[PDB]
């Protein structure tokens, strides 16, 4: 039974900074009361947040977190979410740090339902270098869906209202769960993305901090005193050019609140990973995420291998998760067993090709939504912004924005604070 959604999203995105965790906030309440007054604003369905919003990211070492992490059901940014979510009578999710009962460390995102109450807490899978500074553990469960109950958010597609409820499958990813698994997995694993198509997911959720290529990343520069010094006078160049502090902006707010404006697509260049112009998103990352969710993009070759069965070895060989992953500190060849093929099996995917079809994703429907800080920290890092939201539409090569199985409902600047809202429209099966 065909089914039709109407979501109306909205996606924050913050320039946070250590130790200014009540300023954050004061700017999101802002932030909020300026949606609220846009000539097309409407009350949204869910409000996402960024990796670690009211903190900031770069923390060097366990003791400098540890004054900003709380319980998955106390502190700032819990109780934003539920203040959030009570008054507007959503689904709110943030990236915060989180400790434990047993003084364990995570990077999460705590979800909060419109009725104020938590209904989950995501740990992020995939860590990423800055993780390892402070202590963070893996999430052990792997990565996780979750159910989210919308109400009056559904038709029949012969009616003319949504006055239906739909239970979705959700997904939430942190930043590097879209990653290979420390940039050292294989690229073509896709294993977040691939998780996704496997589970069924509806409605995908990434709080980032992802940075822009400008960065400093390379080791032998971080860590050579004369070379990070030249570094670092580079980024501060490009932006005292843009007429920005160091920080990057904070305060003077992005707003696209109900318009239809789409993301226009382009391909990557030498050009479009610079950070300039700060209204306008960094396309080098936005087709980078979309490339990271091959397994939902349409892709001509994939009907060849079926037809060969080229991947039926990679698909029945894939494991859940890494083998060196938390999440079998679980339990770790049907082809030659006398066990049967479950339905389990028969739902898994490698490159969005199963055993059963070429596309698996063929004819369905996905929602992604990317909330992404901006700003800059440590004068070595600077995020690349550029929140959005897009719709998988699983109708039938180029790797990126040019892509028309995949729709760019809208994308925020690079480098502004501010927020953007669409109604997004999809189909679920039942």
């Amino acid at each position: 039974t065909k089914l039709l959604v109407s979501l109306k999203v909205l996606v924050i995105q913050l320039n946070p900074q250590i130790g200014q965790v009540d300023q954050t906030i004061k700017r999101t309440w802002s932030i909020l009361d300026k949606v609220t007054k846009s000539a097309t604003y409407v009350k949204p369905d869910i409000i996402l947040f960024p990796e670690f919003a009211l903190t900031g990211y770069s923390f060097h070492a366990r003791k400098d977190i540890l004054p900003y992490v709380t319980k998955k059901d106390e502190g700032p940014s819990f109780e934003l979410a539920k203040s959030i979510s009570e008054k507007f009578q959503c689904y709110t999710i943030i990236g915060y740090p989180e400790e434990d009962d047993e003084q364990k460390l995570y990077n999460s995102a705590l979800v909060v339902n419109p009725q104020g109450g938590q209904i989950f807490n995501y740990r992020k899978t995939f860590l990423y270098d800055t993780e390892m500074n402070w202590d963070c553990e893996e999430n052990p469960e792997g990565f996780q869906t979750f159910p989210m109950d919308f109400s009056k958010c559904a038709k029949l597609s012969n009616e003319d209202s949504y006055n239906r409820d739909v239970t979705l499958k959700a997904s939430i990813g942190i930043s590097m769960d879209l990653s290979p698994y420390k940039f050292m997995a294989p690229f073509n694993h896709f294993e977040f993305s691939s998780f996704c198509v496997d589970n069924n997911v509806e409605l995908i959720l990434c709080p980032m901090a992802w940075l822009n290529s400008t960065s400093i990343t390379d080791k032998q520069t971080l860590h050579n005193n004369s070379l990070l010094e030249a570094a670092k006078n580079k980024i501060a160049f490009a932006l005292k050019e843009q007429g920005l502090p160091l920080a990057g902006s904070q305060g003077i707010y992005q707003l696209k609140i109900g318009d239809s404006q789409r993301t226009p697509r382009v391909p990557s260049d030498d050009s479009t990973s610079e950070y300039k112009d700060m209204d306008e998103p960094d396309m080098s990352n936005v087709n980078y995420w979309i490339l990271r969710f091959f397994p939902f993009l349409y892709f001509k070759l994939r009907i060849n291998w079926f037809k060969n069965s080229s991947l039926i070895e990679s698909i029945l060989g894939k494991t859940r998760m890494p083998l060196d992953h938390e999440y079998y500190k679980k339990h770790k060849d049907l082809l030659d067993s006398e066990e049967v093929i479950k339905d389990t099996v028969l739902e898994k995917t490698f490159l969005g090709t199963s055993l059963g079809q070429p596309w698996k994703f063929q004819g369905k429907n996905a929602i992604l939504v990317l909330a992404n800080r901006c700003g800059t920290e440590d004068g070595t890092t600077i995020f690349a912004g550029s929140s959005g939201i897009y719709k998988f539409n699983g109708k039938k090569s180029s790797l990126d924005s040019l892509n028309e199985s995949v729709e760019l409902l809208g994308n925020l600047g690079k480098g502004l604070e501010g927020a953007i809202l669409r109604e997004v429209q999809f189909e679920v099966f039942r």
